[PDB]
């Protein structure tokens, strides 16, 4: 009961229970409005189909089915970069924009709430401690 | 470097690491943490409805997984003899030894964890968890 892997696998729980509640709304899913969030953040960046997989951590297929499922709704497109071609690049359309500015609340408003339980510093050093036990598990 | 990203992951690095190595027993990660529960919580006796807020598993659900655990013979369940209303819920030796056999997949887990901390911050860590627990319910 105060085992990390209690704790961990309820911090998240409670976290997905509470964004499938309000992305209802939105006709999206959790991991879905992760990804379109993803998009949205770090887009520019040029992230293909692989990209998204190592952030989601979701096996190619099931992340292929899910932008499959995202593009069905013109919520993404795929485009590529000029010399290089053989990649193909992830982006936002002007709907998935609009998708992500309306939850997108819903996210911020939760790690807000997160975060207004530790201090300033004490933010901080729990981030450097997760990512270090995240990275533990690798 | 969002919280809501590393509490996703973590949990799902370990969800997957359990899937892998469970799928050998033909139980589920739900019910491998359920059996859990009962083998650590067993000296104190623990009710359907304290299993359902420990998951925190829809109603339905939880007396859904406890059935087949039932089925599987690895746990009974029997109604309390002061309050009708709940039932109690018993490893069996199978349970017993099947849990023992797991459980060193979510330790190796566990403790890769606390490692990762210097003492004085685990402790530290388990009570700031706690605290944002307390509030997303």
């Amino acid at each position: 009961e105060f085992t990390y892997s209690y704790l961990f696998r309820m911090i998240s729980h409670e976290m997905k229970q509470k964004a499938d509640q309000k992305l209802e709304q939105f006709d999206i899913t959790n991991e879905q409005g992760h990804t379109l969030g993803y998009l949205y953040a770090h887009q520019q960046d040029g992230l293909t189909q692989n990209d998204i997989a190592k952030a989601l951590q979701r096996t190619g297929p099931t992340v292929s089915n899910l932008l499959r499922n995202l593009e069905r709704k013109k919520l993404i497109y795929r485009y590529v970069d000029a010399q290089d071609t053989r990649r193909k690049n992830i982006g936002l359309t002007t709907s998935g924009i609009k998708l992500v500015e309306a939850f997108t609340s819903i996210f911020d408003e939760m790690e807000q709430t997160l975060v207004s339980q530790l201090s300033e510093e004490e933010n901080e050093q729990m981030k450097a401690n997760l990512t270090k036990m995240l990275s533990s598990l690798q």
